[PDB]
């Protein structure tokens, strides 16, 4: 029993973290096969950041301008190029610890583990969701750029996030490993803001199912509803629309717990309209939306990643 | 910015997890140098649950009764001995992945990371705290016994918990790595129940300091309190006593934020009286008690956001 915000074991990714220095700027890089990936803004001075021309800034750099340290061992950079907003540093040795991996771009609502890193050295791991407004509510300090986010699907590490910047509200923005930003953000020191966020409805439902599985049942009721009725309520309370595909995905959990999705939706409707009346669910006084249906199934079944 | 429940990177512990089988029972072992540590109750049978005599059960075992699998590899058991409630299996291979490590017994309120494992293979990582009633609120399924809790200071892993059992309330009990149980529990299936749990006051205070460091001041007030009046109030809310040790411990956070410890105590008293009135603190609608003063300093900036 029990249900905790759980990250993937981070060992396979720790073996890929390196330190990248260019001029006075040090940040983190991801070392896979013979390439080190890091944010292209590593080449900018402070005034460069105000309005960077990245191709122009890069041509002035030689390979020896990029100092890369894997542990206490230096790596020899033998080539460099840009792909969208990530710099690719070709090195002279393949990473002997390279895991089985893919680069994948995730959808808002999906979760991933972040390996927070400083000076190429992993410092912590935590679980995040890509918010509907394409930010993440991370925890990062200066020096954390180039830290990465990932899932493990069977034995393959799926890399989905590289950290680039913090927005004025304290939430965070970055790219996939092909350098495409999540959200309408640019890697430049200019005025940028998180858009208004919404709650991930299918994840809240998944977490209610997790609650029921763990004996927390007070919010269940006799009522059911319809998609169109419930989605009217969701829109009123700034919840994402629930689609038929979400209902299908929650299917397993509906049959296991005996609570149909629209039955559970009636529970969520009543919670949104009346609150919790002093009670908690899985130890929380707010409705939690950073567990996907797959997260709930996996934690409540013990899937492993050796 | 940001503030998240953050675990240590697990890789150094992942490289130590093995599977231990005895009879029909399989669970996890921790492989360090040439010793594998696991719960002694792996040698119990179905009729041994209530009043096992471990000394009598163990004397009947030979080294080849213990099967230890590390990855795809059988390790050879060349010796065994029992220390309190843990079994130490001597094996014919030192673990080449053994980190710098030590064994530390922790006090209630301390936090640590848990690497949940099944069949010797890691499933997930999360953060826990040793409750005042000597249980932990974990996420553990059948087969998770032998999973460990740890901190990582510099590059050194301090092992502080090994999981032995789940109590009827769904919380968890276990030992240090010397096999001594936390709290009054025993590795028997006789009726035992956790004491009434209380809130870790010094940790709530730490987390309020984290909220100020990250720029939130809404809950402060113009008042202060004596230590004794605070404790008289807080105990009525099932909060642990705050000692002068705790006040001393909070000195650094107090100095960083400019809020005297006893002034922060006055804020907490008011929060217990008023609730949050629809507001949140670091994203929670409840007061969080599983961040220590040491945790806050490690995760937060050294510069307060005024
Ligand atoms: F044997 C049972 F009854 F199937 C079983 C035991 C556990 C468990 C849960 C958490 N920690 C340790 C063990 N789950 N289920
Ligand atoms: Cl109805
Ligand atoms: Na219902
Ligand atoms: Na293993």
């Amino acid at each position: 029993s029990g249900f905790r915000k759980m990250a993937f074991p981070s060992g396979k990714v720790e073996g890929c973290m390196v330190q990248v220095t260019c001029g006075t700027t040090t940040l983190n890089g991801l070392w896979l096969d013979d390439v080190v990936y890091c944010p292209r803004h590593v080449i900018c001075t402070s005034e460069d950041m105000l309005n960077p021309n990245y191709e122009d800034l890069l041509i002035r750099k030689s390979n020896h301008n990029f100092l890369v340290q894997a542990g206490n061992v230096q790596l020899r950079v033998i080539g460099h190029s840009m792909q969208n907003c990530v710099l690719k540093l070709k090195v002279d040795t393949a990473n002997p610890k390279t895991p089985k991996y893919k680069f994948v771009r995730i959808q808002p609502g999906q979760t991933f583990s972040v390996l927070a890193c400083y000076n190429g050295s992993p410092s912590g791991v935590y679980q995040c969701a890509m918010r509907p407004n394409f930010t993440i509510k991370g925890s990062f300090l200066n020096g954390s750029c180039g830290s990465v986010g990932f899932n493990i699907d069977y034995d393959c590490v799926s890399f989905c996030y590289m950290h680039h910047m913090e927005l004025p509200t304290g939430v965070h923005a970055g790219t996939d490993l092909e350098g495409n930003f999540y959200g309408p953000f640019v890697d430049r020191q200019t005025a940028q803001a998180a858009g208004t966020d919404t709650t991930i409805t299918v994840n809240v439902l998944a977490w209610l199912y997790a609650a029921v599985i763990n004996g927390d049942r007070w919010f269940l009721n006799r009522f059911t509803t319809t998609l169109n009725d419930f989605n009217l309520v969701a829109m009123k309370y700034n919840y994402e629309p629930l689609t038929q595909d979400h209902v299908d995905i929650l299917g397993p959990l509906s049959a296991q717990t005996g609570i149909a999705v629209l039955d559970m939706c009636a529970s969520l409707k009543e919670l949104l309209q009346n609150g919790m009346n002093g009670r908690t669910i899985l130890g929380s006084a707010l409705l939690e939306d950073e567990f996907t249906p797959f997260d709930v199934v996996r934690q409540c079944s013990g899937v492993t990643f050796q």
